[PDB]
C-alpha cells in the first residue's frame, strides 16, 4: 500500500528521515485511516505505531482523535503513547505496538474475556464511545487486551461493553462461534448473558456478567 495520492514522494522521504532522527527506524506503511496515515517502526529495539494526520483530512478531526487516544492511554485502555511530534505542519503520535492478534483472529481465553470486560467497562466509565468494536479489528488480544484506533470515537453515551459482549456471545459470527465451541456455551448461558447485559445497561452493574464469566 502506498499513500501517493495524499503526500508527495518528497514529503514521505522527509517524514521517514524525521522519524529516523527521533530514533524510529525500519518504518513501513500499515494503513490509511479517515484521519491519518499509519506506519509501523522500531524505536529502542521495540515495535511502535506512528499515526500522521492525513493532509487531505481536517486537522480538527485528528486533534479530536488524539485527545481521546491520550485519555485512553492514560487509563490503560489503549497502548501507551510514547511521543508526539509535528512534521511539515502535520501532527503525529507514536505509541507502543501491542503484540498479539485482533480478536477477529485471536484465540480467546477466559482471562481475556475478563480483561475485555474490564477495558470496555473502563472506557464506558470515561464516557468515551470507541465506535468500531464490531468487526473485531480494533481489540488486540495479547499480553494485555487493548482497544486501538479512535478515529470514530467521541464523548457520548458509550456502548463499548455491550457491543463487545454482543459480538462475542450473542451475535452469530466467526468470533462467537469459536468462543461458543471452546467454552461449551449453551442456550441457558446465552439467556443469562442477555440478562447480565440488560442489568449492566440499566444499573451499570457488572455483578451478573462477572458471575457468569467466572463459571467459564
Ligand atoms: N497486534 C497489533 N496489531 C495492530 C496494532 N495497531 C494496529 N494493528 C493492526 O492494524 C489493524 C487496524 O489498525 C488491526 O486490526 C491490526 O491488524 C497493535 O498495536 N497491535
Amino acid at each position: 500500500m502506498t499513500f501517493e495520492h495524499i503526500i508527495s514522494s518528497k514529503r514521505l522521504e522527509g517524514f521517514l528521515r524525521h522519524l529516523a532522527e527521533e530514533g524510529v527506524g525500519g518504518v513501513e506503511p500499515l494503513a490509511k485511516g479517515t484521519t491519518s496515515l499509519v506506519f509501523t517502526g522500531v524505536l529502542g529495539g521495540r515495535k511502535v505505531v506512528i499515526k500522521l494526520q492525513r493532509p487531505d483530512s481536517p486537522r480538527s478531526n485528528f486533534e479530536k482523535e488524539a485527545e481521546l487516544t491520550k485519555i485512553a492511554s492514560t487509563f490503560g485502555v489503549t497502548p501507551p503513547i510514547i511521543g508526539l511530534g509535528e512534521f511539515e505542519g502535520l501532527p503525529y503520535l507514536i505509541r507502543e505496538f501491542a503484540e498479539g492478534e485482533p480478536i477477529l483472529f485471536a484465540d480467546v481465553e477466559k482471562e481475556h474475556l475478563f480483561r475485555i470486560v474490564e477495558k470496555t467497562a473502563l472506557l464506558d466509565r470515561l464516557g468515551i464511545d470507541h465506535g468500531q468494536i464490531q468487526g473485531g479489528k480494533h481489540i488486540i488480544i495479547g499480553e494485555d487486551v487493548y482497544l486501538i484506533d479512535f478515529e470514530k470515537a467521541g464523548f457520548r453515551k458509550p456502548n463499548n461493553l455491550t457491543s463487545a459482549m454482543a459480538m462475542i456471545f450473542i451475535g452469530e459470527n466467526a468470533i462467537s462461534k469459536r468462543v461458543r465451541e471452546k467454552f461449551g456455551l449453551d442456550e441457558k448461558f446465552r439467556e443469562e448473558m442477555k440478562d447480565a447485559l440488560r442489568h449492566y445497561k440499566r444499573t451499570g452493574s457488572l455483578s451478573r456478567l462477572l458471575s457468569l464469566l467466572s463459571g467459564l
